[PDB]
């Protein structure tokens, strides 16, 4: 398996990697019928997503899916800093396929 | 996606935001009825409740994410809530600072 | 609906506010038997239970207790003050069905 | 119904009541091979374990299993002082049944 | 029952002890499609995994790691020793002990 985010961000095609080095700026959770997804944002200027659960997931990441959207709101309240994003770059805004947390 | 909350409430009809700018005053969690209830007030006198699968998982969501923004006193931002509910039913949250 | 634990409480049978102004003193979490209760006690010499009663099997109804269940752990853990709580009365120790938590 | 820990733990003739009065010295989680243990030592020496036993098949006793582990879980993170364990003295190391926290 | 790490660790073959003593420096949780994984680093070098889920009880095991490798990373909570899978890579981690 890869031993770091960048090394699993490049197995992926539509993947890159954004270097953060930053507290999430905003966090926004919607449970509106077909957008049940959560928006942060950066103070950088960047903004991420978690997606609306779809297709485009097979069954391994439905659990996956929740337990990021967890990860996010802890990060938030406790003013954790992230590294970097793998996030996948075909999405708008930008998709979080991984997060790494460091400082 | 939209990419900010007032974009996500002007999607849908019976929705308006609220800018609160504050803190949680106070957290009610009741399962006395047919269906468990979570209310919050703001000082402001404001008052808001939670109203397929991935609908109820979102709901017991925004329920777990009340408690902790109220039990961490940690700023909302803005709300977008469905205006046809008596107190208003919370259909997003936003916070920052 | 109810705008308050007070409001609430009075459209229930069977049930009271206690006023407690207080954090819980004591927090005790059992899986002995079928109950599976959760007892908390405060300096007051007030005691309350959470439990699984013998008739309950619909599924949202045990998710709440689920959720009540979790909302005295980590109220107990953050010393959180509890306003009030409405409770069935008719159990010993008094069963909650409510819980509000201000200041 | 009983009211403390110890009226609780008077209900079972397998179950005894160790007083502890202290924090959580270790905490170990194990995945490895058949079932999932989590085992707990105090700087008294005393040690104790959370396991689904291989004969426990219900799923709100599943529940209340994966309830506890959580609990000491987040009582060790938090340095939260223990008061009492009713554990099951049938197997060693004795198995918790219930716990309380005070002070 | 096994009462340590070590004593647990001792019962599978490809297992290791790593002595930690210290704190997680990163922790990295993915959800993209076949690696559905944690991976966590300390400053003196070492990478672990908590590895892409057998049976039922394995996996919520798995999921349980994960959400203790997240909580101990948050706390800022030092990891006394690690059993690890050690024929994986990175290592993976089958249990976590923390002291002090
Ligand atoms: C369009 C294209 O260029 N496709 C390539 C192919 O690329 C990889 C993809 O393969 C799909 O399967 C192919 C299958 O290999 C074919 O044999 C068959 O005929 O067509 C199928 C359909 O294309 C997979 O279905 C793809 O999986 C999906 O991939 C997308 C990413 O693109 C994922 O979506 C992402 O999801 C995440 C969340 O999980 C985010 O939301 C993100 O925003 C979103 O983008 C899906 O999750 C994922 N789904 C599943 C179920 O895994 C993908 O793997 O590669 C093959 C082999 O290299 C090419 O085949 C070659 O084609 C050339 C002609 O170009 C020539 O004929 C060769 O002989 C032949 O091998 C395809 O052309
Ligand atoms: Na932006
Ligand atoms: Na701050
Ligand atoms: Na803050
Ligand atoms: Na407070
Ligand atoms: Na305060
Ligand atoms: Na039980
Ligand atoms: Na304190
Ligand atoms: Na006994
Ligand atoms: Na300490
Ligand atoms: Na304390
Ligand atoms: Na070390
Ligand atoms: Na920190
Ligand atoms: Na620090
Ligand atoms: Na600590």
């Amino acid at each position: 398996a890869p031993q770091t985010i960048t090394e699993l961000c490049s197995e992926y095609r539509n993947t890159q990697i954004y270097t953060i080095n930053d507290k999430i700026l905003s966090y926004t959770e919607s449970m509106a019928g077909k957008r049940e997804m959560v928006i942060i944002t950066f103070k950088s200027g960047e903004t991420f997503q978690v997606e609306v659960p779809g297709s485009q997931h097979i069954d391994s990441q439905k659990k996956a899916i929740e337990r990021m959207k967890d990860t996010l709101r802890i990060t938030y309240l406790t003013e954790t800093k992230i590294d970097k994003l793998c996030v996948w770059n075909n999405k708008t805004p930008n998709s979080i396929a991984a997060i790494s947390m460091k400082n």
